[PDB]
């Protein structure tokens, strides 16, 4: 679980989102497994807005975080689960390091700040949905 806090949007892993985060929708994309909601508190999370492809992540599976080398954002073939069958994903980053579908909301952070989010994995390779390009949650 996790998600990440800017402004007055909640992003989360689409495949976790409650039912309050559907009533307050703003936008979701089942092709990235992304879905953003509003919120009444005002979040202070700083979105990265850049092409770093290195930057730490966080593995609740292991209680640690990890720095990691990571694709750019690209369309991905991904194994089907109980939330999707197989498909290709859009704008994931690949990395070599441990993960666990529990793990799906841990945040991948560069030095400008938040890159994405825990939200594939399997076979010692992690996937990440990318947000650097939803430049909308700054506004
Ligand atoms: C995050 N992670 N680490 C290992 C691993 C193995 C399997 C999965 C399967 N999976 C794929 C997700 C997607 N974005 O299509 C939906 C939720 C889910 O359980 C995730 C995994
Ligand atoms: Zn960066």
């Amino acid at each position: 679980s996790g998600a990440i806090y800017v402004g007055n949007y909640r992003v989360v892993n689409r495949h976790l989102a409650t039912h309050n985060d559907w009533a307050n929708l703003v936008w979701e994309d089942s092709s990235r497994d992304l879905l953003v909601s509003s919120t009444t508190a005002q979040g202070c999370d700083t979105i990265a807005r850049c092409d770093c492809q290195t930057g730490v992540y966080y593995c609740s599976s292991r209680r640690k975080h990890y720095p990691v080398s990571f694709s750019k954002p690209s369309l991905i073939f991904v194994e089907a689960s109980e939330y999707y069958p197989a498909r290709y994903q859009s704008h994931l980053m690949l990395a070599v390091g441990h993960s666990e579908p529990g793990d799906c909301g841990g945040i991948l952070r560069c030095q400008h700040g938040v890159v994405g989010i825990v939200s594939t994995g399997g076979n010692g390779l992690v996937g990440f949905a990318d947000v650097r390009d939803l430049l909308w949650l700054d506004e």
